[PDB]
């Protein structure tokens, strides 16, 4: 759907890095956070997995959109009730926003990670209709941008996060991406 390894990225802000603590930016910080989420991971693997094969999209993209959303559910799992984000608006692993989706399963579930994955693929779908001379690297980044602030607010590629969380998402989840895909979980 593109091809995430040659999405270029400059990874996490400072804003972001400073979350885990860390003394430096960038994709070394987006690595870092991946790798804090990795073996928590582990556990949505079967699940991960299935929804990669049934959208087609790669697990590393799957895994990374998880580890940005909610740390794995490091930040979700003790809600009440669990699962919550984005006050109150965030739903499950991928923080599915029930504003403009009715969020289905459990917060943890495939059918959740199901359909976060499809948003995704919509998103894909929405700007390479928007940006269809836009390299497939370029739309797959700003669909990532849209999973978080639609696609909408993707007016151009060298802004692509300038209306995003922390004004990095996309930089950020695709660096973790790469991690993923180098590193495996
Ligand atoms: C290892 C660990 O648990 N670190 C915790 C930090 O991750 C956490 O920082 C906050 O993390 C959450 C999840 O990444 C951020 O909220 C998410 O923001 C995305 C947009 O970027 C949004 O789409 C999600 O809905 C949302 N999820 C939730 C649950 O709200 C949040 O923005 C981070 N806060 C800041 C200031 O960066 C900190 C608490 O901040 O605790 C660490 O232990
Ligand atoms: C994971 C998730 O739920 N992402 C949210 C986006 O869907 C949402 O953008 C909105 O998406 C809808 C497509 O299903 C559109 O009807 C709507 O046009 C679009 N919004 C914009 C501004 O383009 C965004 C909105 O900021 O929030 C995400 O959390």
């Amino acid at each position: 759907y593109g091809d995430i390894t040659q999405v270029e990225t400059s990874g996490a802000s400072s804003k972001t890095s400073r979350q885990d603590k860390l003394e430096y930016d960038g994709v070394r910080a987006s690595h870092t956070m991946a790798q804090t989420d990795a073996g928590r991971m582990e556990k949505y693997k079967s699940f991960i997995n299935n929804v990669a094969k049934k959208h087609v999209v790669d697990p590393a993209v799957i895994a990374a959109i998880i580890s940005r959303e909610s740390r794995a559910g490091n930040v979700i799992f003790n809600t009440t009730p669990p699962g919550w984000g984005d006050n109150y608006n965030g739903f499950g692993l991928m923080q599915v926003d029930k504003r403009y989706h009715e969020p289905r399963g459990a917060w943890n579930s495939e059918e959740h990670i199901d359909q976060a994955t499809g948003i995704l693929v919509n998103f894909i779908q929405l700007i390479q209709k928007k940006f269809p001379s836009w390299s497939t690297e370029q739309q797959l980044k700003g669909a990532i941008a849209a999973y978080n602030t639609g696609d909408g607010r993707v007016e151009s590629y060298e802004s692509v996060d300038s209306r995003t969380t922390g004004k990095d998402y996309s930089n950020d989840v695709v660096a973790r991406a790469q991690w993923y895909k180098k590193n495996g979980f």
